[PDB]
């Protein structure tokens, strides 16, 4: 089979998009052939579908990084202006608010964190004071640090790989947060498969900081640049009273790579 | 600038050739821009320049799998028939004998082994016999083992980090090889940048195999079947009197992609 497909730098959480036709129930299939190491390789693969912007994750999650990529191959390939735009993706019940603007930095709306709690968590001989930040699939804790060390990420994977988590989280987040250097070190933990990942970037996870600056501030925030391994990303945030948190991330994304790839 | 790329699988041995014509000054910075993971991503870059097949390797070094998958492109792309030929190879005095068999299979002529010595090692409480072969520019290791294991790995890595390698030796090879199993677990050593990689699979670790098999029976060896993590890889060698060794390495590759990179 061949797959006319693009391949994407946002932040270093490299992303392919696959621009020709195939069934919903070959997504799956195609996406893991294209992300494996000995293939065009990947981190997550989207499908690209008057209603005319719909992006499929090859497993049906919504993917900031991934909607962040489609934004660009519109910008780049189809020469929209910039805009304010709503694109239909995966994972979503409503249509994602989307903007190009100038400089080439595409915002994506991010899902809703329903409730925060302030916690502790123990590690070794340490406690650390947290952020839970629960989302409707996925709960991140924001752990804000002195400065991230290999000890402490020792420390992390093994309280994440100790603890029991609801199945309500197909993901749980470790962000851990340099506050001074706004650097963001963040480790995804995928319970059903139990593997870790500390990721270059993490669109969610920056997100999940603007969420953290509300809470701790009570002061919305713009363009706040979160730095992480792969690049920086921006993230807006504010509590809009009864309609709770509104958080979006604003990025620049890089085409590596455009052609046709065989399964 | 615009790269016309293909990307290969030759057992898991990730390899780019070039296609678009480039100054030889820009083949170093265009492979470390491919190579990268935030990139297309690769292990190995190969430039394609009457006497019309030439391969630059971006190190300008000979490579066994870039070759095999150069000759892979020319019976895919270029429609050759199966034939012997040679190519004019990077790191080469004299062009390199290659062959298109049946079944898409790609043999190609490996370095001589100039000379091997027969040692043992000694790492933690155990001795293990070896064979040194030694190569113009690099040394190979074959260590016979009952099975591989993560302390045989851990053991070999601290002995490769601990010993002090000739200069003459741009690698040092250390090739674990389960003979009843026919197989390989290869780790390369890079002294220069104090580097180690356990490689899915290994060219010239495949031909060291079977200058290996030469050593221990006085028997030449015929498509050899070495299994390695990525694949398998068939061995032909013989030593040839006052010739010496004389080493290809047969194998498959699969297209995975082509078309352009941006760098
Ligand atoms: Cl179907
Ligand atoms: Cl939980
Ligand atoms: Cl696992
Ligand atoms: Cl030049
Ligand atoms: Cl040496
Ligand atoms: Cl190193
Ligand atoms: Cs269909
Ligand atoms: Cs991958
Ligand atoms: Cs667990
Ligand atoms: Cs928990
Ligand atoms: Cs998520
Ligand atoms: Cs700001
Ligand atoms: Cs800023
Ligand atoms: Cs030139
Ligand atoms: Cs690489
Ligand atoms: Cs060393
Ligand atoms: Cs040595
Ligand atoms: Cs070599
Ligand atoms: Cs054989
Ligand atoms: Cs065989």
């Amino acid at each position: 089979q061949v797959i006319e497909f693009s391949k994407y730098n946002p932040s270093g959480n490299m992303t392919i998009l696959v621009h020709s036709k195939h069934d919903a129930s070959e997504y799956a299939s195609i996406a893991n052939q294209l992300m494996a190491a000995t293939h065009v390789c990947c981190e997550q693969v989207g499908f690209i579908e008057g209603n005319d912007f719909h992006l499929v994750m090859s497993g049906n999650e919504f993917c900031g990084n991934a909607t962040m990529s489609y934004i660009h191959h519109l910008q780049e390939s189809h020469l929209l202006k910039d805009q304010q735009f709503k694109v239909k993706v995966s994972g979503c019940s409503d249509l994602v608010q989307c903007a190009i603007h100038d400089c080439q930095y595409y915002e994506v709306q991010m899902p809703q964190a329903h409730r925060v709690v302030p916690t502790t968590i123990n590690m070794g001989n340490h406690s650390w004071k947290a952020l839970e930040i629960i989302y409707e699939t996925y709960v991140h804790y924001v752990i804000p640090v002195k400065q991230v060390t290999t000890e402490i990420q020792h420390l992390v994977e093994a309280f994440v790989r100790e603890q029991q988590w609801s199945h309500k989280y197909k993901t749980v987040g470790m962000m851990l947060f340099d506050e001074q250097r706004q650097f963001l070190q963040p480790l995804i933990y995928i319970p059903e498969i139990q593997s870790l990942i500390w990721e270059n970037s993490c669109g969610s996870g920056t997100a999940s900081i603007g969420v953290f600056n509300n809470y701790q501030r009570n002061d919305a925030c713009k363009d706040f640049t979160v730095h992480q391994p792969g690049g920086s990303i921006l993230v807006t945030s504010k509590r809009c009273h009864q309609l709770g948190y509104q958080t979006s991330i604003k990025g620049q994304v890089t085409t590596v790579a455009t052609g046709k790839a065989y399964i």
